[PDB]
């Protein structure tokens, strides 16, 4: 093989009559998403699932190098495509996590969200992440609203429609490079979860609110960044300011962050300071044949 290696994933073709749709989850630029059932046929299993629509031959262009991208990976904290269905719109079948988007957590449960998880949360980022690195794919726009929340517990990294080897655009969570020179590297999505990070530190504050996208490159060429979350410590900060680095050689590999947010992961109360932090807790079908996607496994 004269560069890659071949790329042997299997794209696994579903029948529109093996999946039941229940509601719509959400709607807006991205597509369609909507809450279903699939139900494989001969086998006795249930498996809750989301499936996302959006028409057009550019459209369907898209949506399939999506479908490319997330049939090719399988890691615990990047989500992956069960299937593709084709009718007259192309359908990606996918896992549903239940808890929605992470950005949409974060608000939701504000006073209920304790330090241990918010940098478990970092951790898990981090190693969806590397993992993408290692199978040597950029992932474009890395943010809150892309990670999903599978369990309080668990997360992990979607929305694969800008993810490329190594009109609109997320100026907000982009490196300088990226914006200026249109250059993206593993070390420009370090620089979005950076970002990311401050998101989940300021339970869901918009990065730069008010600041118009057009004034953003004069903003960090001046050496301006994202202020330091209340609840963060220097260590914590520290650390967000070093993803955000003008060099990105300069700036923290995913291996990296994994250790560094690992280690604050057992001591956490030590790197963020948040008010009652140890009183925190968190969490129509016949159910008995429901199995989660990820303990459903293909040959
Ligand atoms: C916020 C994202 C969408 C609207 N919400 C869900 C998505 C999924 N599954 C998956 C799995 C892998 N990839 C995707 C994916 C790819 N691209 N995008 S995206 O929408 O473009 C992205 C937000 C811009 C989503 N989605 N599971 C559950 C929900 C949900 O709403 N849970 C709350 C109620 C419960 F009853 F379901
Ligand atoms: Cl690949």
């Amino acid at each position: 093989s004269m560069g890659e290696a071949p790329n042997q994933a299997l794209l696994r073709i579903l029948k529109e009559t093996e999946f039941k749709k229940i509601k719509v989850l959400g709607s807006g630029a991205f597509g369609t998403v909507y809450k279903g059932l699939w139900i494989p046929e001969g086998e006795k299993v249930k498996i809750p699932v989301a499936i996302k629509e959006l028409t057009s031959p550019k459209a369907n262009k898209e949506i399939l190098d999506e479908a490319y991208v997330m049939a090719s990976v399988d890691n615990p904290h990047v989500c992956r495509l069960l299937g593709i269905c084709l009718t007259s719109t192309v359908q990606l079948i996918m896992q549903l996590m239940p808890f929605g988007s992470l950005l949409d957590y974060v608000r939701e449960h504000k006073d209920n969200i304790g330090s241990q998880y918010l940098l478990n949360w970092c951790v898990q980022i981090a190693k969806g992440m590397n993992y993408l690195e290692d199978r040597r794919l950029v992932h474009r726009d890395l943010a809150a609203r892309n990670v999903l929340v599978k369990t309080p517990q668990h997360v992990k990294i979607t929305d694969f429609g800008r993810a490329k080897l190594l009109g609109k655009v997320p100026i907000k969570w982009m490196a300088l490079e990226s914006i200026l020179h249109r250059i993206y590297t593993h070390q420009s999505d370090v620089w979005s979860y950076g970002v990311t990070v401050w998101e989940l530190m300021t339970f869901g504050s918009k990065p730069y609110d008010g600041i118009p996208a057009s004034e953003i490159s004069s903003i960090l060429e001046k050496g301006e960044r994202l202020p330091q979350p209340p609840i963060c410590t220097i260590d914590v900060y520290m650390i967000m300011v070093k993803c955000w680095m003008i060099d990105a050689d300069s700036r923290p590999k995913f291996r990296e962050l994994i250790i560094e947010f690992s280690k604050m992961a057992r001591d956490p109360q030590r790197y963020l300071v948040i008010q009652g932090d140890e009183r925190m807790h968190l969490p129509e079908e016949d159910m008995d044949d429901v199995v989660d996607a990820d303990e459903y496994l293909i040959p």
